[PDB]
């Protein structure tokens, strides 16, 4: 297995911004808000890698919308590009205002994978995304999402995000226990994984070839539910426990009407292009994959460039609860993906909002930068250990 | 019939919500509303297991929209997550403001079934929802509803409420008295119920099989209307009363092959958004033609979703189904979708619903009684040790 020390080293960071600078910026924010109608008092300061949260306590009689509806001018008067107003902090009584820095301390991916969370993560398909607003890494299980929407306009750090997710897959699991399927309509980025041993098909450039791939995925989900009903265990983890215990206790169980089945991960670079070229049947197949495949071990990474009702329909939203929103156009597309506002106030360059599975406030996550050096190194490191193991029934 | 003591006991309550803390919270509410435009004195305090109703008397000439248009800010300036404003209390001049407590008391299901109303309940299909905002247990007959909708986003406590309803069916009804048909398009929850004699069909996964099960329900409703028109008796319970009176006096009846006592079919459908996603509008017309006529035939529905959209809950569903359960939804739009009025977005999750009674009703706020998976396994095992399964080939 390729060790995590293949990645690029850490950086002599631009650490220790002085408390006199923090006090000057806090008094500057108090004065610039006092110049408008509102009155404020900076309570605490939380300096972070990319932005800097100013937990402010508004004065008596000041609503939150009187802080929300002037964020353009609050960002303009502070000589920054865009400021973000967290309207509620869970637990305290303070409105959160998050201001970008001058020198962006860039998040590095080896600093994310060296966490206590990732190296002790029991699952076989984790996702390292990056640090949060305070510098702590966020690694959440992709087998618990159990699907993923990714959107944001161009140049907002999205192909790097999908590559960070795929490297988060590739640093932990052997091809026996996890296994990828790559659909790449714009054959520019995901052709870099050409011939890795964690695949099933050639990296799909065509479109009807991708339709055959999705029909194979539906058939695989159906035969795995029939096989788990034959064995008599609900989900994939208990089935792998049963096929472990059969191989331990003397005699394995033969193939019923066996091995450790892999956790299939079906990624899509741009499903906007798929529902451009192929049509409604791709929408129906993605709907009936994401309807049922949580217990079967088949997952989706849907990425797109158009957070619109044309691309993201209601059927896609119904089965996929977990969203990733990078910098988008405006509040219309933010309410199209996250079903709420806030995604327009980002910075790009991999500055996402991680909506957790379920209902909650979105956690702002700065996406870890990855480079072609590391990606080519990991691809060649897996091509040394394994071979192309294609089963071409997926595309027939 | 299974005894009531099969469940987990009620935990030690966290009582002594002290009157000094209630008085301090009342004065803090008066001051935090006095900081805004309004002026209001707290009249009385009603404590509860989850929230706490503060009946407040507004001053002369201050409206109620000037209380309900700043619920976000009042909940921010009281260190809570969300406040709920009852705009009208029946029979008094006060306005209900309901603040969540500091320590959530989990609602114990054995406390709910130990109510005097449930044990002295007449109808063979009751539902035990939970306690209301004061601690009074809410127990609702199903055959007077005569249908049910359940909404609420992911992670809001929908499946635990559905399991509580199905155990409320289980703890009173012998299988000749009531009988279930379950449909679950996922294997998420309702696979555990497979084995009990209260099923007719095994737990339906195939949605074409689900549509044919609903067509069987249409056909069974039609043959029950034909049999009741032959017997001359209007509803199903009247028919059971007539056949019980005839079999009491030693006079056996005949079918125009001896007549028996018909059961009360309760067709639960776990997530019908996926059902109409896969099958289509045929399902919607089947649900309409069931829910029109099924009140006198004994067929009842527990529909549930995780998407209160206009594509799913159309007018065709809301025409015949007047009883609505609304858990935590995202915004005002989905609240006005299912409850046909606002208010459902101001809830707390963790199974905290708004029971809309059938007809003219200000919606009752009911806390969902919690049931763990251990009790559900225990009741399924207690039925599988008690009675034998009885299925029907004809339904498919
Ligand atoms: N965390 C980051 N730090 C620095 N640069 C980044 C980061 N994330 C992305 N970028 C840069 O932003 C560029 C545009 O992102 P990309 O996903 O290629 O846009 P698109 O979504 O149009 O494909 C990338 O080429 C990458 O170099
Ligand atoms: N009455 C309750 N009291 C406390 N917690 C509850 C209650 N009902 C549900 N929950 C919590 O909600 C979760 C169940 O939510 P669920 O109905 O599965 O939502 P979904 O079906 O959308 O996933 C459980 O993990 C449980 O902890």
């Amino acid at each position: 297995l390729p060790p995590l020390s293949l990645l690029d080293p850490a950086e002599v960071k631009q650490k220790s911004y002085s408390p006199e600078s923090l006090e000057a910026m806090s008094r500057l924010l108090e004065i610039k808000l006092k110049e408008f109608g509102v009155e404020v008092s900076v309570d605490s300061v939380h300096p972070g890698p990319v932005i800097t949260r100013f937990e402010i306590q508004p004065a008596a009689g000041v609503k939150v919308s009187r802080i929300s509806n002037l964020a353009k001018d609050l960002a303009r008067s502070l000589a920054v590009i865009s400021v973000r107003v967290v309207e509620v902090i869970p637990g305290k009584t303070t409105v959160g205002i998050e201001i970008p820095n001058e020198d962006r301390q860039m998040v590095r991916f080896s600093e994310v994978l060296s966490s206590p969370e990732y190296d002790e993560h029991k699952s076989t398909v984790p996702l390292a995304l990056g640090h949060d607003i305070g510098g702590r890494p966020i690694i959440t299980d992709l087998a618990k999402m159990p699907h993923l929407l990714v959107a944001g306009t161009t140049g907002s750090g999205k192909s790097v995000g999908v590559n960070a997710m795929l490297l988060s897959i590739l640093f932990k699991s052997t091809p026996s226990e996890a296994r990828l399927i790559m659909i790449d309509p714009k054959m520019l980025e995901l052709s870099i994984y050409e011939g890795i041993p964690h695949l099933l098909c050639p990296v799909v450039t065509d479109m009807k070839e991708a339709a055959n791939a999705l029909r194979w995925s539906v058939a695989e989900m159906e035969r795995r539910y029939r096989l788990m009903a034959a064995m008599g265990v609900r989900n994939l983890a208990g089935f792998n426990r049963k096929v472990k215990d059969a191989e331990e206790a003397g005699t394995p169980l033969t193939d019923p009407l066996l091995s450790t089945l892999p956790t299939i991960v079906v990624v899509v670079d741009e499903f906007a292009d798929m529902m451009m070229i192929v049509g409604k049947k791709v929408e129906e197949l993605i709907a009936r994959i994401a309807q049922k495949a949580r217990a079967a071990g088949i997952h989706l990474i849907l990425a797109t460039q158009r957070p619109s009702v044309d691309v993201i329909t209601g059927l896609i939203k119904a089965n996929i609860p977990t969203r990733i929103a990078f910098q988008v156009s405006s509040k219309i597309d933010s309410r199209t993906i996250l079903d709420q506002g806030g995604a327009e106030q980002l910075l790009g360059h991999g500055d996402m909002l991680y909506l957790p599975p379920g209902t909650g406030l979105p956690i702002r996550v700065h996406g870890a930068f990855v480079s072609d050096d590391e990606v080519h190194r990991v691809v060649e490191a897996w091509k040394l250990r394994g071979a192309p193991d294609y089963i071409e029934d997926i595309l027939a």
